[PDB]
């Protein structure tokens, strides 16, 4: 539970395990309920209402550590104020070959090429279903559940496949994320140009409408850091024309910044981690503007600290997640990041976390 420790263990997990298979064993132990119940406990500070939901904290596990919803427990446990698993494609499918996944130690990163790997809707949906009432108590105790959904590599219609998602998961998600930004799926992210972009989200839209009232999810949209001014401008323009429920902001870069240290910088795929932050929250407050802050943002990419979570509350962001951070620093990381926000939100005179959002834009 010392932060401190784990920033000797970690360095010597790292050093047995190559990162899928430390991976895969991280998703077994927290799904196993291995691992100290988080002793941190949420201030009054930390709640904020969004996308129709109380989050007891603003801190959230990131897509791709659990893909196939299978720690989702565990993961509140750890001391996240949500969690989001995914993303899931239709059908089941294997990913790319390994090895796929690369720490860059020196650069706090790491690069993946998983391309997907999933179990697939049918599984993940009797998974969920196996707890669905637990969940429904944990939303409505402040703890909300997100879906990441994606799609199958050999798919001849990419919104039908996410379509689909809308369906199968759709009922069981307190939200869904079109996730339309993975660098590892060819021409994934060209679903982000606005004239692709509008025809796939209205009929996610029209799908999640056709949810009956209490299965019916808030719909964001996911999107890379990597976009031209002109690309964000058109995402801006059609997230306000749908009236889509918000964004998150970002995924994985496929540029690699002027100053990586890693002996694997050159790994083709996405980069997560300390590289990837201020681009993340550059990100976050260009879309904050273009969208008047009217569309709640899910706040995303390099954060290991409580500066880190605060910065991207102030440059809009009314959530955080982190993924990268905890192959670092591991679990005692959920709890400093909390427990620096909050120190760092009195110090800055916030009342609470809600009065800090998008708080640079009003200075
Ligand atoms: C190993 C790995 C797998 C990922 N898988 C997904 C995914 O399946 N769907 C998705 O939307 N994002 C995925 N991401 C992106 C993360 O959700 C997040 O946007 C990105 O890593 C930036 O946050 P970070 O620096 O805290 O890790 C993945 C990231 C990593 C490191
Ligand atoms: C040890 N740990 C943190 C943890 C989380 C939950 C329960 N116990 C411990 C962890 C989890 C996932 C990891 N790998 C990855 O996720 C890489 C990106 C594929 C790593 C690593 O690569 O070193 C370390
Ligand atoms: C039929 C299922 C095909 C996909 C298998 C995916 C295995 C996922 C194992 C845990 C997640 N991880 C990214 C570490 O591989
Ligand atoms: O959205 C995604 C997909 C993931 C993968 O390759 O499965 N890799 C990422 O970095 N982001």
């Amino acid at each position: 539970g010392d932060e401190r420790f784990y920033a000797h263990l970690m360095p010597t997990l790292q050093g047995l395990l190559d990162p899928e298979s430390a991976h895969r064993l991280a998703v077994r132990f927290t799904s196993l309920g291995l691992l100290p119940r988080a002793r941190f406990q949420d201030s009054d500070m930390l709640e904020v209402r969004v996308l129709g939901h109380k989050f007891r904290n603003p801190v959230g596990i990131a897509a791709g550590f659990d893909k196939h919803g299978e720690a989702v427990d565990g993961l509140y446990k750890m001391g996240f104020g949500f969690v989001e698993i995914g993303s899931v494609t239709p059908k089941p499918q294997e990913g790319n070959p390994r090895p796929r996944v690369f720490r860059l130690p020196e650069d706090q990163a790491v690069i993946n090429r998983y391309g997907f790997n999933s179990h697939g809707l049918s599984v993940v949906e009797h998974r969920l279903r196996a707890r669905q009432q637990k969940q429904a108590k944990l939303t409505e105790d402040g703890l909300p559940l997100g879906v990441n959904l994606g799609k199958n590599k050999t798919s001849v219609d990419a919104a039908e496949d996410y379509a689909e998602g809308v369906r199968v998961l759709g009922p069981l998600a307190d939200y869904l994320v079109v996730n339309v930004s993975s660098p590892n799926t060819a021409g994934l992210r060209s679903l982000q140009g606005k004239a692709e972009l509008r025809r796939l989200l209205t009929k996610v839209l029209q799908e999640r409408d056709g949810l009956r009232r209490v299965h019916r999810p808030a719909v964001l949209v996911k999107i890379a850091p990597d976009l031209t001014s002109q690309d964000k401008e058109d995402i801006a323009s059609v997230v306000k024309e749908l009236g889509i429920d918000g964004l998150i902001v970002t995924n994985t870069t496929v540029s690699r910044p002027a100053g990586l240290q890693g002996a694997l910088r050159s790994e083709t795929g996405g980069l997560s981690g300390k590289p990837l932050r201020d681009l993340s929250t550059q990100t976050i407050r260009e879309m904050y503007a273009l969208t008047q802050g009217r569309v709640p943002i899910i706040g995303v990419g390099g954060v290991s600290s409580g500066q880190d979570a605060l910065e991207k509350i102030r440059a809009g962001a009314s959530l955080v997640q982190l993924y990268t951070a905890l192959t670092f620093w591991g679990p005692p990381v959920v709890g400093k990041v909390k427990r620096e926000l909050e120190a760092l939100l009195k110090e800055q005179g916030f009342g609470g976390v809600t009065d800090a959002i998008g708080a640079d834009h009003r200075r």
